[PDB]
């Protein structure tokens, strides 16, 4: 933070020379001085450069123009106004949050002003920085605690070892000194929630709109288990979404609970839709309690909102309809909802308290917001036993946490507060919507085939677009209205190959080929499917990367329509088998894999495999308990009819839990196994496009074998 | 890593000028050139400076001298020898590991040599750096992957926010760009153990002498659960040390297991000794299995080795005597045993495999070695189900881990390999023994009272000193020979106040005052007791801090014998209550608290409270399960006789588990309650010296309340 | 206070170059570096120059000689001792009041030591300076109180007048800003004896050996009249 901007062209010397003297005085105090030419020139500097922290201007020339515009971008930004004898405050400036400090045009006095700017800038830094982060940074600069844990003590152990010195020189002195323990009393403790630590949790809860917040140092995968073990005791019943994370499966393996699975909708492409409103009814759940053995009334409910592909649930419905005392949302993909006005009534923190019910939110702070990895938030809306919740919190949180992760959790929350934080979200949405508009515009203007965005035909309004039954862009049949909403920044592109009806097309290009082409240029796709491609437009995505992807997509069409060699277009795929893709071209490869999908009937087998769920034999807890004793054996995939599974099966595509540990594949769930065996055949023809199944093991012959319980 | 040393004047120009040209050529490649004077002057440079990576010397002048001495400090260190016409290789240089490159004295050719040194140095950097850390650093320098998770993508999101930019400028670009996920294919995955990630685990196992090693991103607190849940299924019996970590208690709260506790010895001071040899035998365990309901034969045994106070168990005895199929060692305090020749047959990795038995080690890599916080290792010696162990590993480990914590775990192992690594441990032992000898030397020379090291009278040999039964320095009655060994770097000082017999002395100074005095100068005491103080001599502890503590201790005696004011000597304690310590002096304060210990009879009640264990009613699992239902109430400490506890009671001193959740205070375990009530009285007299009990709540009236089950 | 002295003649490079790097690092932090030739040469520097506030020396060469002699001139004076592997504290050093901070001979690490010296020197300044004087000096550097009495407000009224500017330029900014009233609450009040004011009186009474001390702003000529009017009422007799 060392950038000070000075506007204005004077022409009078009694004003110019004091500015000249201030320029030299500020440069000696380690500051970059920039000179904008006009009113709008100055505004663009603050918009692009965040390191700007000082605007110097004549009050009698720019009191009405800037003062309203600058406050819209940053309220805390220090303003230094140089005024004359006849200067007056306007009534419109009364409604504006402005940190204005006044000064006089004087020779020699510039050295004293330079010291007043330094002090105001140092106070400005303390204004934006959150409690714990401000305390940690102060400790690194001044604090000297010797004989502490960790044993490195700010990188002292590293400086003695030849290999250690390379590790210290890389991360820097500020990173190494920040890594400490609870030995420092002025910073407090995470497990005890005292001092700057409790101030941090209160700061996060204020920004994210929650009654009480908690920081997790081991990611959301651990955050789910803290909420889970608290609201779900042993021998109880839990409601869990089928479209769930790998960690939620682990929770069921660790805690002795009987699960009831939600049934989420799905389309032709493989995009998982929302759980119907009929599933949340009091009568539908009570019937499944009767059917499932050892099952009572649910005490904890887990719903994944939003989805991986970007679909928000109407929480105002679920909070009122669902008759469970503990409702928990896995908000790993929507930690930006609370700040933008378009997400109102779509997130778990919306509205407020529900009588006799507690609402949870576990967010992946790093995944979409700006924070270090393993940083997670637990937002609690309602009343909970704070003495008992901390017991479950301490079970999964270590005694000596990495303070850098704790700080990044708090910093991420501070990055959202104020108009500067709101513009970060609103700017991210506008970049995504503009990207969606450009694809559609290029689709009409380009010659031949082009990519299509998975969105409504009329996106004229900036909002979460509702999924209405009268529309067919989403591909769900008889879907609930005012229930599902499409997330703008979750852009899903569709490659030509499938129709609007759900039937196959003649001409088609697989999405896995486009995903491997973008991997050459550097772009990584988050979720790769048969014909769908998911792109994340996080707050870390700028206008630069918005055009770099847009150019790369048009370069795919240019190289495809001209039909270039696989050897030329895909050098990474060529390295895997040079003999195989020696003479093959891009038009040949695209038609080859497309015909394999048609021949093996992938999209229809994908639909039928997930609609019917495998029969529950024993709880995921009992499935792992039998594995611990050593009563498991490996049989072939064709032999698993009527066998109890030990490991979770995760097939790509789509990349969602198909078979849980403790479930059995029978005649009821026969389309499940027909889908898995089909993947073994289709992923053996062409190298690079292997079969991706978690739990299954690729053998010497080629058949995938599964781990099941003994008899 | 830019230090190149040039040795000797030559007196001849045909040698000096080519060196001078090389000097300028290397400086253009950003190298700092140092000029040692003599043979031993060069040797001291490498010992003090780790960033030294180049030794330039004439071959015919320093052939025999250096080449044997350099390799003893660093083998990988690149040596550049300039040789003449009659230069020959000696036979004594055959047995030495030396990277020697030869060059000619030539004008102008120095520019070509400079690039050859640059290449050799870059090859040297690749020699010492371990696989994953090398791969991570390579990605930061070259790798460009956009549209990835986490959303910051090398601090791109941070540079847009005013408060974000400050967070970026602090940690630096290299810290931010290192934070990624499994999106990068060339780095691999932690959960899948693939690529560089598997190379890292095989590197750690090789250095720490283990069959299989794992990296934990959530500390040792999480590493214990991974081994715990794997080796102990529900309804099985476990052996667990009473001197255990808070995390091992949580393990019993989330896994349905019935525990049998080991009985460790204790002295008069409060130092916890080892568990007797009779406790590990087949007969003594079999009796307790019969005596405890719902208990079968133990399947998993956990022992804390070494202790907090630094006492190593004879592992070669335990591995043979104990007839349990799974043995766990909580080595959070000894991650340096496998590198110094004195720890042989004293750690869990020593010797090797045991038939039909598996040995575990969970190490705190940050606490004593050089690594980031939350870094932990699991070392496996024996045969384990790799498919099933990974399941328990994935349950507690997050899907997206912090790559900085992963890298520091691997780098810590690289800091141990070779003579460059061996000198760090041998050096830290050298510093601690020297410190121990300096205390004893000053004890004999100083006028009056002085501190004494809790050690044998004759410490003439450099080894782990065995606790013999003929000796009485330790204070344990009838202790087993060749069973316990004193750790050299674990220095424990004793302030006068107790006798060698175990009785109280007339003159005495509490250790709590000395700990607070050292806190003023910055020195933090790890374990604070009544009359004992613990000091850790890790690899991060240097000769500077070894003397800074030695001076701070002698400054205490000077300020005590002259008797300064508490206002002057303890300014931080003066802030607590200015009116209370206004006229109090250091000799008056030391006599007051010492008389409170004698009057309340602390050391005797502390002995009898831990000798007899509270009778177990229900398992720690069942205790927490009742707490989840809401059947808990708060009662006074005086009325908890015949009550079932819900929270673990951790009293300071000594800071070890006294009461577990599910245990009852009865008539056979009455000294337990007598010890806690006495702590409430003694910590109510003087401010600053408050009562520290974890689980208990200090109320408005003063009486402490414990949380017990409803009945 | 910006004078740091460095003793010793080494001959070994692993000690000389880290001192060379410390020299350049301290000069950037606004310090004069002086190099005494021998033991007595260093002692004469401290005797004549009061602005000296740092002695840098090898511990293994000058631990017995200087440590007894320097303490006799100044106890608070910060000492920076550079020690090797085999360094031990003598028993005669136990009876001496010495502020010794230890450091290692290392390349590059000199920049970090320079920041440790600056912090120790700034703590040394706070050790010798008395309560009220320390509070006043801190106010001039940081404090910004506007609309106060006296009306000059740190020499703002003077900078507007042609004749006033000559008065301001003479005494300096530090003299003009120090002149304030009881408007500043963190400094306290003289007439009420509160805060730094009462701490000052207690400090003076401790040094001059008195039960209670008072400060007079109008000389001894006024100090006699305060004592006089208290112990001598009207119609009484005085000696």
């Amino acid at each position: 933070m060392n950038v000070i901007a000075i506007l204005n062209h004077m022409g009078v010397y009694f004003k110019e020379e004091p500015i000249r003297e201030l320029h030299r005085a500020l440069e000696r105090l380690n500051f970059q001085i920039v000179y904008p030419n006009d009113r709008d020139d100055l505004l663009k500097l603050i918009e692009n450069n965040a390191r700007l922290c000082g605007v110097i201007f004549d009050w009698d020339k720019y009191n009405l123009e800037l003062c309203e515009e600058i406050s819209k971008m940053n309220e805390n930004l220090p303003l230094y106004a140089f005024a004359n004898t006849y200067s007056t405050l306007d009534v419109s400036l009364n409604d504006l949050r402005l940190q204005i400090s006044f000064f006089e045009y004087a020779l020699g006095a510039a050295e004293d002003i330079a010291n007043k700017i330094k002090q105001t800038t140092d106070e400005y830094i303390n204004t934006i920085l959150p409690p714990l982060t401000k305390a940690l940074f102060k400790y690194v600069r001044e604090g000297k605690y010797t004989f502490c844990t960790p044993g490195h003590m700010g990188g002292t152990a590293f400086q003695k070892s030849p290999v250690g010195s390379l590790f210290y020189d890389f991360f820097g002195p500020n990173t190494m000194k920040s890594d400490i323990s609870i030995s420092v009393s002025e910073l407090g403790s995470l497990l005890d929630h005292s001092g700057p630590h409790k101030e941090a949790e209160q700061y996060i809860a204020r920004v994210f709109n929650a009654d009480r917040s908690y920081m997790v140092t081991n990611g959301t995968s651990t955050a789910n288990k803290i909420v889970g073990m608290y609201s779900a005791p042993a021998g109880s019943t839990i409601l869990i979404d089928r479209n769930c994370h790998k960690s939620l499966t682990h929770l069921m393996m660790m805690s002795d609970v009987t699960p009831i699975y939600f049934r989420p909708t799905r389309n032709a492409y493989g995009i998982l839709g929302g759980i119907p409103q009929s599933e949340f009814q009091h009568a539908t759940i009570a019937k499944r309690v009767k059917e499932t053995p050892n099952a009572t009334w649910p005490v904890h409910a887990v719903i994944t909102n939003s989805t991986y592909d970007g679909l928000l649930y109407n929480t105002d419905f679920i909070k009122k309809t669902l008759d469970v005392k503990s409702i928990h949302f896995d908000s790993a993909w929507v930690p930006y909802t609370n700040f933008s006005p378009i997400y109102e009534g779509k997130c778990g923190m919306s509205g407020g308290r529900v009588e006799g019910k507690v609402i949870y939110e576990t967010q992946s702070t790093h995944k979409l917001l700006a924070a270090f990895s393993q940083a997670s938030m637990i937002h609690v809306k309602g009343d909970v036993n704070e003495e008992t919740f901390n017991e479950a919190y301490m079970m999964h949180t270590t005694t000596s946490p990495h303070y850098g992760i704790v700080a990044s959790t708090e910093t991420a929350a501070a990055m959202m507060k104020g108009n500067a934080g709101k513009r970060l979200i609103n700017g991210s949405i506008e970049r995504a919507i503009k990207f969606r508009k450009e694809i559609k515009r290029l689709r009409t203007e380009s010659d031949g085939w082009f990519f299509d965005v998975w969105q409504p035909d009329h996106i004229d309004t900036t909002e979460c677009w509702p999924l209405r039954s009268d529309s067919t862009w989403h591909g769900f049949k008889n879907i609930d209205n005012e229930h599902m909403y499409l997330d703008p920044i979750k852009v899903t592109l569709l490659t030509p190959g499938m129709e609007k009806d759900g039937t196959m097309s003649d001409f088609g290009i697989p999405a896995s080929i486009v995903a491997k082409y973008l991997d050459e240029h550097g772009i990584v796709v988050e979720k790769t499917g048969p014909y769908n491609l998911l792109f994340l437009f996080s707050i870390g995505i700028d206008k630069t990367k918005a055009l770099s992807l847009l150019r790369a997509l048009t370069d795919f069409k240019r190289a495809f329509d001209l039909n270039l060699r696989v050897k030329n277009m895909l050098p990474s795929l060529y390295r895997e088998d040079p003999e195989f893709y020696e003479n093959m071209r891009i038009q040949e490869l695209a038609q080859n894999i497309h015909k394999l999908i048609v021949h093996h009937n992938l999209p229809d087998l994908m639909y039928r495999a997930f609609e019917v769920l495998p029969t529950m034999v024993m709880t995921p807890y009992a499935a792992f308990q039998k594995e611990l004793h050593g009563m498991t054996e490996e049989v072939y995939l064709d032999e698993m009819v009527g066998r109890i599974n030990a490991n979770m099966i995760l097939p790509y595509p789509p990349g969602v839990p198909l078979v849980m540990p403790g479930e059995m594949i029978t005649e009821e769930s026969r389309p499940v196994l027909e889908f898995l065996q089909m993947l073994c055949e289709i992923g053996a023809h062409y190298p690079g496009f292997e079969t991706d199944i978690h739990g299954a093991y690729r053998q010497a012959d080629g058949r995938y074998t599964v781990k099941v319980l003994k008899e």
